[PDB]
C-alpha cells in the first residue's frame, strides 16, 4: 500500500531545487503514452497492427502501422501537457512547434518506436526521448533542439519486452521503473543503476564485417581471440538499440554501430537515438563514443544527423578508443 511511482520520485526529485512542476507534468504525460504503446503492441497481430504504413521517413526508413499510432500518441501527450515547446521526431521531417496556449519550458527529441527491423518477429522494440531546456528568449524554432547531449536535462527510454520497464536518467543518475500492467503504473525496481566497469558481452551486427574500420576489425577479434588467454567475448546482437543498450546497461559490455565504409556517420541518428543513451551510459558511470570524440559533446547541425556510436562499461569502450588512437 505504497507505491513508489516514477510520477512519486520525479515529484520528490523537483521538490529539492527549485522546480516549476513541468518536468513532472511531461514525464507524467510520456508515461501515459508509453503504457498506450506498450498495450498496443502486446496485441499488435490481434489489432493487426503489423506491416507498413505506406511511406518512408526522411532518414530513409519503410514507415511501420506502429511507428504512426506510437508518434501519435507522443506527440499528442507532450502537447497535452503544458511542458513542450518544440519537438523532434524521427518520423517528422521537421520540428514540431507547439502551440502558443500549450507552451512549456522544454525540448523533446524522440524516437516513437526504435527496433523497427525486429516489430514483426515479436522482439523487444521500445521508446526512446531525450528532453532539454529551451535556451533562447527567441519564438522556440528547429534550432532549439540544436543543442549537444551534453546540455541534456532528462533522457531515457521505454523497452516493450519480456515486461515493459522506463529507464530515466537526470543529473544525478540512473533509474528503473517497471510498469505494473494490473494498475497501469511505472514502479521502481532498480534504483542509482550503474554500469560494471568491464563487462563480457560485446554487441554488434558483424554482417558489416566488409565494411568496418581496421580498429574495429580488431577489437572484435580481439573478442574472439583474448592475446592473454582470458575467455572470449560473448556475442550478442539482438537488432533493437534499446534492448541492447538496456542488456549492456544492467550486464556490463559494450555495444558498437560505428561509422563504416559506406557510412562515415553510422546508422543511428544523434538527437533521439544517440543523445539519449549516451546520456544514460554517462549518467550511470559508462562511456559513449563515436571512436573519435564523446557523442554527448557533438553539437548537431541537423535534427536527423547520424552519428556512430559506441557506448558501455568504461574499461572496454576504453580498450576500443586506445585501437583507435594506435590506428590513427
Ligand atoms: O540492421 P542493423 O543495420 O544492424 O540496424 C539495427 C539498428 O537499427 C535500428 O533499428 C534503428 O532504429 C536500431 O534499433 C538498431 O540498433
Ligand atoms: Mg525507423
Ligand atoms: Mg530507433
Ligand atoms: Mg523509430
Amino acid at each position: 500500500t505504497n507505491i513508489v511511482t516514477l510520477t512519486r520520485f520525479v515529484m520528490e526529485e523537483g521538490r529539492k531545487a527549485r522546480g516549476t512542476g513541468e518536468m513532472t507534468q511531461l514525464l507524467n504525460s510520456l508515461c501515459t503514452a508509453v503504457k498506450a504503446i506498450s498495450t498496443a503492441v502486446r496485441k499488435a497481430g490481434i489489432a493487426h497492427l503489423y506491416g507498413i504504413a505506406g511511406s518512408t521517413n526522411v532518414t530513409g526508413d519503410q514507415v511501420k502501422k506502429l511507428d504512426v499510432l506510437s508518434n501519435d500518441l507522443v506527440i499528442n501527450v507532450l502537447k497535452s501537457s503544458f511542458a513542450t515547446c518544440v519537438l523532434v521526431s524521427e518520423e517528422d521531417k521537421n520540428a514540431i512547434i507547439v502551440e502558443p496556449e500549450k507552451r512549456g519550458k522544454y525540448v523533446v527529441c524522440f524516437d516513437p518506436l526504435d527496433g523497427s527491423s525486429n516489430i514483426d518477429c515479436l522482439v523487444s522494440i521500445g521508446t526512446i526521448f531525450g528532453i532539454y531546456r529551451k535556451n533562447s528568449t527567441d519564438e522556440p524554432s528547429e534550432k532549439d533542439a540544436l543543442q549537444p547531449g551534453r546540455n541534456l536535462v532528462a533522457a531515457g527510454y521505454a523497452l516493450y519486452g519480456s515486461a515493459t520497464m522506463l529507464v530515466l536518467a537526470m543529473v544525478n543518475g540512473v533509474n528503473c521503473f517497471m510498469l505494473d500492467p494490473a494498475i497501469g503504473e511505472f514502479i521502481l525496481v532498480d534504483r542509482d543503476v550503474k554500469i560494471k566497469k568491464k563487462g563480457s558481452i560485446y554487441s554488434i551486427n558483424e554482417g558489416y564485417a566488409k565494411e568496418f574500420d581496421p580498429a574495429i576489425t580488431e577489437y572484435i577479434q580481439r573478442k574472439k581471440f583474448p592475446p592473454d588467454n582470458s575467455a572470449p567475448y560473448g556475442a550478442r546482437y539482438v537488432g533493437s538499440m534499446v534492448a541492447d543498450v538496456h542488456r549492456t546497461l544492467v550486464y556490463g559490455g559494450i555495444f558498437m554501430y560505428p561509422a563504416n565504409k559506406k557510412s562515415p556517420k553510422g546508422k543511428l541518428r544523434l538527437l533521439y537515438e544517440c543523445n539519449p543513451m549516451a546520456y544514460v551510459m554517462e549518467k550511470a558511470g559508462g562511456l559513449a563514443t563515436t571512436g573519435k570524440e564523446a557523442v554527448l559533446d557533438i553539437v548537431p547541425t541537423d535534427i536527423h544527423q547520424r552519428a556512430p556510436i559506441i557506448l558501455g562499461s568504461p574499461e572496454d569502450v576504453t580498450e576500443l578508443l586506445e585501437i583507435y588512437q594506435k590506428h590513427a
